């Protein structure tokens, strides 16, 4: 896992639109 970040890897994050992460980097919001 990662620290700032805590997106899963199965896909089911569906972070954006709100998301907290400090370090996030899923493509999208990257
Ligand atoms: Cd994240
Ligand atoms: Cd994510
Ligand atoms: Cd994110």
């Amino acid at each position: 896992m990662d620290p700032n970040c805590s997106c899963a890897t199965d896909g089911s994050c569906s972070c954006a639109g709100s998301c907290k992460c400090k370090q996030c980097k899923c493509t999208s919001c990257k």
